[PDB]
């Protein structure tokens, strides 16, 4: 399969990348470096992983090393939700393309709907546990998204974590500039998005799934069904002599979606990029589909009463 989709900057976007939520610091450096040396062209990123410095390194060495150029490799980052105030949006992006040893990144996400307030937590909480918002609302977030294209520091703007209604706001914007390139959401077979996927599509915004292998790392993990280890999904894997995390990945391609797994492990790594020469049936797509339950990793009970909180 093609290793990359149009998006609708013009640009082309790796539709596999590496992950990095959860890897760690001393870690991550070494897992960046692995995953280019094996072809990985794309690499997820947020200033809220608190990584991104570990990140950069990495892309910097294989830069320096001149294992890639930089026009070959697809770095996205995301804007935190204490970020979302005309003010703070460029100081944002900036200390992100310090950390990652950039100029600029390919592709800059909304990372959440919801703004909260600024400071130095990440989750400013009322004294009952609720977050703190901001009232500055996705419009003028995106208004100061864009700016940030016509200044030269992203090549590619987006959103993550929105909702139908909000890709809509977004997209009937008054004096919208840029749309949307991509839609960053949660998916896999659990939690198939078809609805949210057609609307996008419809639209020629790009879909990245995320938590494709159903984030089994996630803090919040209960002893909770388990993709890597649904006996359904392993039956596939095992006729296409697959492993089933490769079937994973596979899944969102053949739905044109782009696809952001996690590892920290060399060999997985490794295992995840082999997922171009093989194709599941449409029959295998069909299935998988139908594991849909409405199953969310990411969530967050803290921030369901935000006004832009984004799931019910
Ligand atoms: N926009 C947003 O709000 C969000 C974005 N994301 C992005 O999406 C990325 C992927 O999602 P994430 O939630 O991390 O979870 P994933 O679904 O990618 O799962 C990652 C987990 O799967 C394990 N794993 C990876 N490959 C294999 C394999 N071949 N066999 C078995 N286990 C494997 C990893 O282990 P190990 O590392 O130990 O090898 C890790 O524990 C994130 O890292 C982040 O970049 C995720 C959530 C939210
Ligand atoms: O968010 C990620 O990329 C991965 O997850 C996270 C990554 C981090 F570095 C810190 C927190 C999260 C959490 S708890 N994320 C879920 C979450 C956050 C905010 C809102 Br609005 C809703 C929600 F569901």
């Amino acid at each position: 399969m093609a290793s990359r989709i149009l998006l609708n900057n013009g640009a082309k976007m790796p539709i596999l990348g590496l992950g990095t939520w959860k890897s760690p610091p001393g870690q991550v450096t070494e897992a960046v470096k692995v995953a280019i040396d094996v072809g990985y062209r794309h690499i997820d990123c947020a200033h809220v992983y608190q990584n991104e410095n570990e990140v950069g390194v990495a892309i910097q060495e294989k830069l320096r090393e001149q294992v890639v150029k930089r026009e070959e490799l697809f770095i996205v980052s995301k804007l935190w939700c204490t970020y979302h105030e005309k003010g703070l949006v460029k100081g944002a992006c900036q200390k992100t393309l310090s950390d990652l040893k950039l100029d600029y990144l390919d592709l800059y996400l909304i990372h959440w709907p919801t703004g909260f307030k600024p400071g130095k937590e990440f989750f400013p909480l009322d004294e009952s546990g609720n977050v703190v918002p901001s009232d500055t609302n996705i419009l003028d977030t995106w208004a100061a998204m864009e700016e940030l294209v016509d200044e030269g520091l992203v090549k590619a703007i987006g959103i993550s974590n929105f909702n139908h209604l909000q890709v809509e706001m977004i997209l009937n914007k008054p004096g919208l500039k840029y749309k949307p390139a991509v839609n960053q959401i949660e998916c896999h077979p659990y939690l198939t998005q078809e609805k949210l996927i057609q609307y996008c599509q419809s639209k020629g915004i790009v879909v990245t799934a995320y938590s494709p292998l159903g984030s089994p790392d996630r803090p919040w993990a209960k002893p909770d069904p388990s993709l890597l280890e649904d006996p359904r999904i392993k039956a596939i894997a095992a006729k296409h002599n697959k492993t089933t995390a490769q079937v994973l990945i596979r899944f969102p391609m053949q739905r044109n979606l782009v696809v952001i797994p996690k590892s920290v492990t060399p060999e997985r790594i490794a295992e995840n990029f082999k997922v171009f020469d093989f194709e599941l049936s449409s029959q295998d797509m069909t299935t998988l589909l139908s594991y849909n339950r409405n199953w969310r990793v990411c969530a967050l009970l803290s921030c369901t009463s935000h006004k832009d909180y984004p799931f019910h």
